Formats: C-alpha cells, sequence, structure tokens
C-alpha cells in the first residue's frame, strides 16, 4: 500500500522514449537472434556450415541491405555472438544498426527447461546474473532486450502452473531490465501447435495475457517503458476449419483489446511459423480492424523476415544483393503493413508462400 | 484452458449496447439510488423529515426535470424503493427515466461489512439471491446495476486481504449481473480520507484496478458488457501539498491507462465528496487531458448533481422549480465537462 | 506484515474448547441437518408425508435415542426449523442434545449456486447477513456452523475459478462464524459422481485442500477453533478399478498429511453416499492406518447413520423404538470407528 | 485438475529415505557451507587468511572429529570448493562424513539480489543451469541441497511481493533438486533484526510459511522428500520487551503447527545469529512445548556449532584437538536439544498465541 518507486522519473523517460522510437509508426522489429543451433538448422536447408563465419556474413548480410530498410526498421534483435561481430568494413554490427537509424536489442533468455509434474510444459531460465549482463549490454549499444516464454494448447494445457510460472519469470526479467536502462519485450508465445480452432486460441491468449499484466503489476513494471511480443490469435496449424484474414484479426484486436493496458507502448507480433506473405497480410488486417487500438501495431519477425533471403542467399557470397533484395521486399511490404497500407501484387515468388512452420521452434 | 461460453452472441451484444448507450458522448449518470438511511443526513440538513412520500417527491423533482437534462442523463441510478414508485401523474419513475432518453439502473448492494483481522477495513455483501432479483429488476425496467466496494488509504491499507476480497466480490457480482441482462457498473471505490498525497493515492488505485481487472478475468467477465465507477485521483483531504486540476487529472488519466483494458466501455467517475463545481472542473480536465484515452470518461455523480437542487428545494413543494433547475445546471456543466467543453513531463507520474 | 488481532485469548479460547469437545476421543457427529427439499426424496421413499409434524416426530427420534449414543456423539448438526423445534415433553431440541452431553450446530449456508463460464460448476452463497444470524444462533443454544462446497472431478473439473472462490467463500464463512463464538466446520466437498480412480481423488483433494488453507491464512482464520469436513479420498462411483479399505484409507490419510496443519483441531468425514457399513468400515481403516495423524479423524455422518432408522420407522409412531436402534448401532458402530477399534464380526511411496 | 506425476514411487522413496536420514532421532545438521566471502570475515577475527589450505584445514577439522558425533550428525552442507577436497589421507570429504554416518548436503543457490520497487527487499537467485548442477553433484556424493531465501520485518516488509516471489523460487529450485534425487532443504529465513515483539515475528513467520506450502503445492513438490530450515520465531533483536525460553518455543511450535504440513519429514532450525548456548536451550525448549509435534524438530546450524571451535583454532595447527573439542561439545549439547534431554549438566497459557 505503500510506493517505492522502481524507477525515477529520468529513467522512466529513457525507457519510454527507446520504445516509442522501435515501433514509431511504419517501423517493425527484425530478429535476427537466432542462436548458433537454432540458426543453424536454417543454414543447413541451404547446404551452409554452420560456422562462425557464415553465421557473421549471414547477419551482414540483413544488417547492411540498402537505406530503403531504414524507416521499416526500428529495431533489430541480436544473439549474443553477433552484438560483438563486425562487418567487413570493421564496423561492430550494433554501429552498423545505429547508423541506419535502427535500435540495438539483445536476447538475455538462456532457453525453456521443464516443468517437473506437467504435460509437456516449460518455463525459462536466464534470470542469473542478469543485472550485470544488463549493464554490459547497454554499455555495448544495446537499448532492449527480448525474453521468450512458450506455451502450448492441449487437453490439459496451458495449465495453471505454467501461466503463474511463466507470467512469473517474465516479470523478474522486465524488472531488472528496466533497472538497467533496457525496454524489455515480453514474449509470451502460446504455440500454433494443435488442431484447436480460432475461438480456443482468443480464449487461451486473453487468459495468458491478463495473468502476464497481472505479474509485471505486482512486480512494479513500467509498461509505457515495455513492448508486448504475443502470437496473432490464429487457429491452430492441424485445424480443419478455415478462417479469413478479417476474422483472424479480429480475434487478435479483440484479445489485445481485452488485456493490454493502453499504456503499453507498442505490440510487436512474432510470426510464428506463418510465411512471409501469410504474417504480412495478416498484419495488415489487423491494423485495419475496426476496433479501437490504442497501441502501436507492428512487428518483429524472424522467420517472416527470413525465408527469401535465405534461399537466395544459398550459402553463395555471390548472391549477396540478390539475397539483401528479398529482405528488403518483406521489410517493405510489413512497413506498409503496419499502417494498413499493404497489397500483394503478384511477385515474391514460392519461397515467400511456403510455411515456416516449425513443431516446437526453439531459438 | 478450456472455454465454456459464459453468454452467448445475443447476451453479449444486449449487454454492449447497453453499456454503449449509457456513456454515449456528453452522456453521464445520475446517481440517486441513496437508501433511506444514507439519505437521511442530506434530509435532515434540509430540515425535513425522512419519510417515503418526501423521498418520492424529492426523486420526482430530480426525473421529472425539463428536457434539458435530456442530452446530458444517459442512466440514472435507483436505489429498490425509487424503482416502483410512480409521479403525481401515476407513470412509473422507470417509465419516466426511459421517456426522457435514460437507460435505468438499480443498485443491489446490501451495504459493507467488516473484515476481521484488518484495521478498520470492508468487503461488501449482497450475492445471496442475486440472480433472482436481477431478473426481477430486469423484467422490472432496469438494465443496469451499480455495487459499491469501499477501500481506505491508511498506514496498513488497503491490506493484501482487502484488494483480494473486495476485487473478488466485485466479480462475483458481476457474472451474475452479466448472466441476467444487466449491465454491471463496477466500482471499487478508494476513499479521499487522509493525509496521502497524489502520488500515493495513484499508485494505490493502480494496485487496486489491477487486481479487478484480474479477477474479472478470472470470473470470465465480457468486458465490453460492463463500466467501472472508480475515485478519481486525488491527494487526500487532510494533505497540505496543494495540487492543479491538470494534475489531478494526469494521475487520473495515467492510473486508467495502466490498468483500465481498452474493452472496457466507458469510466463512470464518482464524485466522493467534492464539490460540485470541483468534481466538473476535474472531469473536464481529465477529458482534456493530452494522454490517449480508449474509454469514454465522464460521470456516475450523486452528490456533485444534487447538493444545489436539495438545498433550493429545502422540502418545499413551492421551491419545485427552483431546485430543479440547480440539478438541471450540473447536469448541463458536466454534459460538457465529460467532453472537455466546461468552462468554470508526464513521466512525474 | 502487520497484525490486526482478528480475536482476543479469551474468544480463542471458547472456540478451541468447542471445537476439542465434539471430536473428543470416540466420538463424532449426528448430521441431521436436511432441508426440506433434502429430507423429501428421503421421507418419500417410505411413503411418508413431507409435513412439520412428521420432521418433528423424526427428528425427535434421532435425538432422544437413549444414553447409549451419548458417548459416540460429541456434536448434532440441525437445520434452522429444526433449532426452534420442541420434543413431546416441551423440551427444545437444542437442550435435548446438550442434555445428552452434545453440542448443538447449525447449517447456515444457502445452497449452492452456477459459476458462470463453468462446466456445470457451482460456489456456495449465504454469507448476507450471516454474522447476526450467527449472532442469534448462538443465543439459541448453537456452538458450530456448517456450510457446504461442493466440486466435481471431471473432465476439465474441478477448474481453478471453482477452487479459488469455493475456497475464498469458505474463509469468508469461518471468518464470520469466529467473530460470534461459532466454531466454524469447513466443508469443500468433492463428489464422487464419475469413472477417476483413486489417485485422481488423492491428486484432486491434495490441490482442494492445499486452496483452503492457504485461503483460511489469508483470511486469518483461527485453525484450532475450526473443524474440517471433506471426502474420504475414493475411486469414483463408477469407477471400473476397484480398490480395498487399506487402499482408500492410505490415500485419505496421505492426502490430510499433506495437506491440513497439525493445529486443526479435527477432521469429521462426510458419508458421501457411502452405505452404513462402507463408511464405518473405511473410517475404521483410516484410523488404523500406519501413518501418524495430528488430528481427531472422526464421522460427520448424514446418510450412513440414519439409513437403517429411517427404513425400521416407516413413518409408523409404533416403529419408533425399532427404529432408534438402527441409528443407535449406527452410532455404537462408528464410535468405535473413529478409534479403530471397529470389526463387523507398507510402501505408501505409491501414494 | 488432472495428474501428470513429477516422481515414481522408486524416486520418491529415495528422497523419502534420505530426508529421515537427516533428522533422524538425536541427529541434526553441521552447516559448513560458508563461501569465500562469507567465512572471510570469520577467518579474519581470529587472524587467519583467507587461503583455498586454511579453508580445507579448517573444514577438515570439523568433518574428521572424533565418533562422539557420529549419532549426532546426520547431515553435514558443503560449499562448492569443499565438496571436491581431500582430507590428508586422501579420503575425499563427502567418503569422511558419510563414513561417520551423515549425508551430504550442497548449498546451491547463487546469493540474494535486490527487488525493484521494494523497501530493500531481495529474492534469491540460482536457478540457471540448476539441474545439470544437481545431477553432477548427486553423482559426486550430494544427496541434499540447501538454498536460502531472506525476508525481513520493517514498517512494510515483508511486501506481498516479496513472500510471494521467495515462496515462489524456493519451489522451482525444489522441483528441480527431486527431478535430479536431491533432497531439497527449503530456508525462508526471516531476519531477527529491529524491535519487533515475539507476536509480530509469529505473525509473519505464519504468513511467510502459509505462502511457501502454498507455492510447494502448486509446484507439485513431494513434501516427505524435503526439510524446512524456518528461523526460529523470537522478538526482534532490538526488542525492549523480554521473553523466556518457554515463550519462544510456544510461539515457535504455534506457529509451525499452523502451517507446516504432517507430511513435512523434519524441520531444521537456523541459529539466526543466536550464541551456541542460547540456540541449544531453545532447541531444547521447543521440544519440550506441550503441543503436539508431527515433525522431527532438530537443528541445522551454521555459527551455533562453530564459535568456540573457530576461537579455539586461532589459526593455528597446534589447537586442532582444542579446536575439535568445542564443535563435539556443541554436537553433543544440541543432540540432545532435538531430543528435549539437554541440561546445563553434563548429559545428565497457550491461547495467547
Amino acid at each position: 500500500p505503500h510506493s517505492h518507486p522502481a524507477l525515477t522519473p529520468e529513467q522512466k523517460k529513457e525507457l519510454s522514449d527507446i520504445a516509442h522510437r522501435i515501433v514509431a509508426p511504419g517501423k517493425g522489429i527484425l530478429a535476427a537472434d537466432e542462436s548458433t543451433g537454432s540458426i543453424a538448422k536454417r543454414l543447413q536447408s541451404i547446404g551452409t556450415e554452420n560456422t562462425e563465419e557464415n553465421r557473421r556474413f549471414y547477419r551482414q548480410l540483413l544488417l547492411t541491405a540498402d537505406d530503403r530498410v531504414n524507416p521499416c526498421i526500428g529495431g533489430v534483435i541480436l544473439f549474443h555472438e553477433t552484438l560483438y561481430q563486425k562487418a567487413d568494413d570493421g564496423r561492430p554490427f550494433p554501429q552498423v544498426i545505429k547508423s541506419k537509424g535502427g535500435v540495438v536489442g539483445i536476447k538475455v533468455d538462456k532457453g525453456v527447461v521443464p516443468l517437473a509434474g506437467t504435460n509437456g510444459e516449460t518455463t525459462t531460465q536466464g534470470l542469473d546474473g542478469l543485472s550485470e549482463r544488463c549493464a554490459q549490454y547497454k554499455k555495448d549499444g544495446a537499448d532492449f532486450a527480448m525474453w521468450r516464454c512458450v506455451l502450448k494448447i492441449g487437453e490439459h494445457t496451458p495449465s495453471a502452473l505454467a501461466i503463474m510460472e511463466n507470467a512469473n519469470v517474465l516479470a523478474r526479467y522486465a524488472s531488472i531490465c528496466q533497472q538497467n536502462g533496457i525496454v524489455p519485450i515480453v514474449e509470451p508465445e502460446i504455440l500454433p501447435d494443435g488442431d484447436h480452432d480460432l475461438k480456443r486460441c482468443q480464449y487461451v491468449t486473453e487468459k495468458v495475457l491478463a495473468a502476464v499484466y497481472k505479474a509485471l503489476s505486482d512486480h512494479h513494471i513500467y509498461l509505457e517503458g515495455t513492448l508486448l511480443k504475443p502470437n496473432m490469435v490464429t487457429p491452430g496449424h492441424a485445424c480443419t476449419q478455415k478462417y479469413s484474414h478479417e476474422e483472424i484479426a479480429m480475434a487478435t484486436v479483440t484479445a489485445l483489446r481485452r488485456t493490454v493496458p493502453p499504456a503499453v507502448t507498442g505490440v510487436t507480433f512474432l510470426s510464428g511459423g506463418q510465411s512471409e506473405e501469410e504474417a504480412s497480410i495478416n498484419l495488415n488486417a489487423i491494423n485495419k480492424c475496426p476496433l479501437l487500438k490504442p497501441w502501436a501495431l507492428t512487428f518483429s519477425y524472424g522467420r517472416a523476415l527470413q525465408a527469401s533471403a535465405l534461399k537466395a542467399w544459398g550459402g553463395k557470397k555471390e548472391n549477396l544483393k540478390a539475397a539483401q533484395e528479398e529482405y528488403v521486399k518483406r521489410a517493405l511490404a510489413n512497413s506498409l503493413a503496419c499502417q494498413g497500407k499493404y497489397t500483394p501484387s503478384g511477385q515474391a515468388g514460392a519461397a515467400a508462400s511456403e510455411s515456416l512452420f516449425i513443431s516446437n521452434h526453439a531459438y
């Protein structure tokens, strides 16, 4: 019943300013924070050996695309390794990102771990020494962070324990971040896995998000200095019943309106396995949904921004331009999508139409 | 993890429609839902015997005010007794209210009760047989209800227990109402008593509202079919620090923005002891606050709409027109206020 | 983090002394707190009109059995109506009970109500004006109360909401009772309905009781001044797998040891539809279970104490003695049962 | 409402057997799990350099005490470093402990961290990679673990957030331990600092423990395979009012009876700064308390078992015998205390709470 200010007005300002810059109108987030074990699978789909140099090269390819992506990218999330790598000109990647008007982000969680007594459910670890890590990342160029919690829809999931524990750990993570001048992006991802329908996903998403913001309140989190990275509300990947984009957008915006306080600066949707085109189209429909939306609705895509790029590159240093071009095309589409001004034409081959779904995704 | 629809699409539409009509642009709520005991002091201040007839005449006086109040009043809350009384011309009060474009509401709680083991804190009773009562009230003209929970800012209050229990009972009340086609207005009033400052009130209000909406979610409440009746964020009555109306507005809107889901159809502020003018000026500042507000910000005033009217009446029928005129002026004042058209570093919140 | 004493040392002593008397060694509770609607089908099975006089006569029949039942009955629970009725000698029933060494109890809940948004789940009502009711009941001879919450095991039940809400209302009820010198018996009954097995019931019972006691703590409830009336841990009524009395006893005692604080004065098991013999045999097994039990483990039986009595009566005044005889038999059987002395004649890590 | 067994019958048995062995009648726990930083203050108090060899020597001094301590010590908690050191004869310390009839324990938390938005309150870290650490410790001789959470009594503490968060992290720690065959000792220490009285501490202890067990239930913790290491219920250090040992015992036992399920195998009290003699007398009074106690009530002392031994040693090898004699005396005293058979001699109301 007594207030013990977690942050000073100056601290709040810095966080709010950072959060707003990332989701500035027309802008979204490039998520290239895949771990070595997670990116390896992608490099493998193109016969490219998962080496530190190939990873460096691939990341450089995305971070150094032409200036057309500048207005489209508000932030770029990187994995620890990449944050300390340098482009061919010797410029540290964080400096490369900043020079293009983007805010630098860092993934800080240490992956998921099983919750004993549950049916295959997990929570996420990574709080140990997080404060010191954030202080150092901040000094090295990062202004926001990423932490992923994973929930699954099933006959007995997500369970009461899974929802409570994951909401709590996200709150702890957000608290530590804000104490170090870092904007935490809260990611409580509900996997698309399963044959449940649209209304089922909407129900679970509303329950999960209510638990998340209650936890953030109990932990004294400054919402204006945070961002939310939720799954869009969609039917399960194996659901028979089909839905239009307008329906997906309606269920998504409705779930958010019922749980996300206006104070939250912005919502950066994860692609979650959708194709590059599907992610852009759904994001566009969301921004066009008639209902009132008090927060920026944009993107934080990993797979949905790199599909065509990875294929065009193929691990060949000579396919640089071609690869970068595919990325730029998806960044422009999503930049329009988060403004509701996107309308597919006919370009972007089958690559941008292929399902990027991966059962129990981990990165 | 599995859904069991509490409401059908038709029931949702009905609740949502009712909620939106009550807080439509420029409209607010007249709260004339005082019980015999709660109206006693006010009547005694004007030397008027607390009889059912005088109460009827007084309520009739407010409900029959001229058509100027029509665009100002979206809803009128009544106490059980008044819901079944008639005007001199024979028209049931509910009919009078509806003929003027207003939605009829009914106070359904049965007062506060002490919470053992706390420092003077309370919860509210009234859930027993509430479903049957709501069905009966609906049949008799009411479309929304009122339930008041009371919290106080003190050295050790509001306690975790008080916050949890009051939020839970509000959710129970909300669930029962929605099952009977009644839009529940949730009122978690934090009293202004004490010498605490603005920051303290904002902090406690944010914690209480966060608890309220988590409870509403746990009980599967359809937010679009509800309204929130909170205290504005202000310093305690005995606080020696002074604040401007703009600071009160900033603290109020910030608190709401951090806890009230956009899906909530509207916020109808209680006057909580503020004067008629103060309540209007504050509501006006709240609506002019630069921050984005996804919900209607209007009034649900009891005292702040009746002060001057009650005084002008003095319990004398000859003062009918004089009294109604006072009420009409406040109805017009607050209607402009809920639109920010009434004339008398956000990081720091 | 700051205490605001809900009860004084004197009030605590009163509640603790009452709770202990009810569950004193070898003693249990006769639950004759059925309402007109719940006793309806009961009297209906014996072709007896459901009138006030017949209900009065039947209650009189049980309450005035010979002194043999005295050491078997620590308490008797009555419904409002019966608390104000009198025996043929003009003595109010509360006095009849007390003169026989029993404590008088009164059922105070107002029945269950549906929880919207759940699959047929309920919570219970009756808190409105409960304090004034308790104050009056106290003056009229009652020293403890009964409040029943109902939970069911199903595909998605009991849900988080049902557990939380029922736990919370029981706490509110307990709080109000203790403020009026009435010992609250907390009854979070998990129905035996369904085909679930023993382990499932144990799991749900453990989770419900943990929720119940956390709620009692949040509401500042004085445990020594309360009693617990739970369901025994048993397989579902329609469970294909079969179990022994020893298995039921082990699951029951294990669930209690993992959730019920030692401070709780006693556990008074409900019969829950079990036959008179089964209820007694299981209670005996429970008391013989080779695990430590820091609280009295007795009975609070309604149906399992009246089944044979009701039948022997048949609604005829001439069968008075025969009917009481059957009741006495079940009273003696269960008195021995709560001591593990009843006879009709390890690997606890699996739980 | 559906069970998904965290443990098999075999796993439960292993955990239960270990827990009972630790708190067997007459036995307690020697807490020698001080880190280099925490043990630094104790070495400079006796003019001794804080080196790995000096710590090894000291730990060896306590661990190799004569067989008189065998029936007194059911378990010995060590710090990571010590778990991998060897006695002069080359025997690994865990082997020395085991051969004397003791169970080996390991401290696994990584210290406290500040909780933002609170008045100086903290939670505890150490969950990251804990499962792998436990598997390794189990393989290397440890059968139980220690994790310390710290709460403080003040004008606005312990706060709801602090209570909830610390209870939740203890549950996570307990869950990971049990998955790896390690018996978790849950330690929700409420510091004695402050001028609060006995009633205040009892109230806070009751609220904290209720939260702890609700969290353990939510996380499906197997209570029979756990132990509790709480603070005794006592007045604050700066409390003007004075209390007898019988009152402290009554307040402590009452608080435990109102919150700790009988399934919990044992309660091992921390000395929390009390003197060696004070800790023994209180432990004895606790065991003599008239109320029924369904769990073993013994000790898990660090300072209350090493105070004199450390002083007698003074960092000189010539005092090895004298230093061990001081430790042995406290082990014998507390062994009797956890049985209520302790007397100064040589081995020879209730509703107001």
